[PDB]
This record gives structure tokens, sequence and C-alpha cells, in this order.
């Protein structure tokens, strides 16, 4: 019945946030391996869920245009002030990406070349739960299959928000829902394979061993290294996944996830080899060393710089 809006359709219901294309390219951010809940349902229009509400986002060269669907038999309105701040903070727009790109460019000619083509890659500030379980699904996987798993997981376990065209949107489930006695069985039947065990076991572990979601919020204010190490006690969470969560949801901008992509980037593009290490290929020790190399080179926002290259290594 209700349809995904476009700017043309319902301009009475869009609000705008002053935002240069150069600070944020929706198309390079929203589906390049940070969040898995956004889809271009119609051209230049991105729809997804943000905190138990649905949004559609589109942009000009200097304007970020957005609309909200409340769902709960509400009377349609433009987004409010508080909702706009929520979106502001989700894109961490207080942070200048232009100044970061210069700062990183000043020490890295390779970064300079690549960043010509790939402007407006910034980091979303995600909900810890959602980001955690999304990244547990990320092992031995690609964006598209992850996307499918997260979507089914939310339809099967999370509350219904609204339907738009033939797309039904669910909120991310709470830990208790993912932790009950049938959850692993269900999740396998939803295609998650072995990841299903890690999801259920991690939900159960945070609840019982860590005191529920308030633990993830403490990690958000704990130092990077503490957060990292604590995340790595969870089932299915290792260094890479922990780094992603650190970077993407726990306000650790120095977190540098080292996966097959950045290991390859480092060798190919920077000529880096593990130096102290005698082993030549990947290892937990060499992966940690490579993270330190990037922090050393880029500074306390290495994780954000990493994302720019990550996003570019995906596009040929
Ligand atoms: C396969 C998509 C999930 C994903 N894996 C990643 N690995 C690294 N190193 N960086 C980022 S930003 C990232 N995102
Ligand atoms: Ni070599």
């Amino acid at each position: 019945h209700m349809r995904h809006r476009t700017l043309s359709s319902s301009p009475a219901l869009w609000a705008s946030i002053p935002c240069p294309r150069s600070e944020l390219r929706l198309d390079l951010v929203l589906a390049s391996g940070q969040s898995f809940r956004w889809k271009e349902q119609s051209p230049a229009h991105w729809s997804g869920v943000l905190a138990d509400q649905v949004w559609t986002l589109t942009q000009t060269e200097d304007q970020l245009y957005c609309t909200v669907y409340r769902g709960d038999d509400s009377q349609v309105s433009r987004p409010t002030l508080e909702e706009l701040e929520t979106l502001h903070k989700y894109f961490q727009l207080d942070v200048s990406l232009a100044q970061l790109y210069s700062h990183w460019a000043s020490v890295d000619s390779h970064f300079q070349r690549v960043a010509q083509k790939f402007q407006g890659v910034r980091l979303l500030r995600q909900d810890p739960t959602e980001c955690l379980f999304s990244f547990i699904c990320s092992s031995n996987n690609n964006i598209a299959r992850i996307t499918g798993m997260v979507e089914r997981l939310c339809q099967a376990f999370g509350p219904r928000l609204i339907q738009l065209d033939d797309v039904t949107y669910h909120g991310f489930p709470n830990l208790h829902a993912l932790a009950g006695p049938e959850a692993e069985t269900h999740l396998r039947k939803l295609g998650l394979g072995y990841r299903a065990r890690y999801v259920r076991a991690s939900a159960k572990a945070i609840l019982e061993e860590q005191g529920g979601p308030a633990w993830l919020q403490q990690l958000r204010v704990a130092p990077y290294e503490e957060a990292h190490k604590a995340l790595c006690t969870l089932p299915g969470v290792g260094a890479k996944v922990a780094d992603c969560i650190c970077l993407m949801a726990l306000d650790k901008p120095q977190a540098v996830p080292v996966d097959v992509h950045v290991w390859q980037i480092a060798h190919r593009d920077y000529g880096w080899h593990p130096k102290t290490s005698q082993a030549k290929g990947p290892s937990p020790l060499a992966n940690k060393e490579l993270g330190n190399f990037f922090r050393n080179l880029w500074g306390p926002y290495a994780g954000w710089a990493q994302a720019v290259l990550f996003s570019a290594d995906l596009r040929q």
C-alpha cells in the first residue's frame, strides 16, 4: 500500500541537512561493508532502518535530503529536529573529512591518488548490538550474502516496523531474542551456517557473562585496547571482527581491521612485509604488526583512512 518515497514524489515530507557531497558520498558508504541495512530501492535513493525507524536518504552536491516513515499508524510528517540530530550523529558529521583526507594525504601519496576518485567515505556510528551480530555474520562471506543473513535474522527475530512496496522492515533484535533455546536452529534454517552458533552463543554470553547491552556501552567509553580484548572473548569474534566493531560502533577511530583486503593492500600498494616477523604470510602477530604500521602512518584516525581504501579496493 505505502510506497518508498522519492524527492520528486513527496517533497513536502523531506527535510535537508547542509552537507557537501565531498564530506559524504551515500553510494560509497551505505553499502560498502559498514552497515548492511541500506538498499538503493530507487536510483540515488537509499532506504534502511535506523533505530527502530525507517529512512530514505538522497543527496545533491551540497545537500543531504532525508525522510522518515514512523509506521505506527502515525500521521506522516517531515523529520523532526531530534531525528535530524540522530542522523547527523549517525554520519558523525561534526568530523571534517576534508581535513582528515589532507592530513592523511600529507604522509601518503598512494592515499592521495586513490582519494581523488573516492571522496566522502566516512564512518557511520552504529549501534553496538547490530554491528556486533552483523560482523559475526561477516566471516568467510561477501557483502551480498551478509546482507541477506542480517535481513532474514531481523525478519525472524526482530519487531516489524513497516512495509514499503514489497519490502518489510524489521528492527534489530534484542539479545534475549537471539539467545533462546531454538535460536541457533532457526538461524541455520535461515542460511547462517556455522555463524548461527556464534550468534546464539554470543547473545547468551553477553547477557549472562557480561550483564546485557550496558556492557557494550561501557566498551564504548573504555580504551580501544580494553574494548578489543573484551570483544575477543566472544564466540566468533576475533581480531578482525573486534576491530570492525571498535571502529564502527565503539568510537575507536584508530581501530584498523586487518582482513585479506588490507593485508593485500599493504603488500601490493605500500610494499609492506612483516618485518620483525620471520613468517612471511598472515598470522595473528603479523596482523597486529600491520595494524600498528597503519596507526603509525596515519595517526589516531587510521581506521577511517583504512575504510577509504577498503571501499576503493571493492570497486575493481
Ligand atoms: C565484507 C564486508 C565487511 C567488512 N570487512 C571489512 N574489513 C576491513 N578491513 N575493513 C572494513 S571497513 C570491512 N568491512
Ligand atoms: Ni613482496
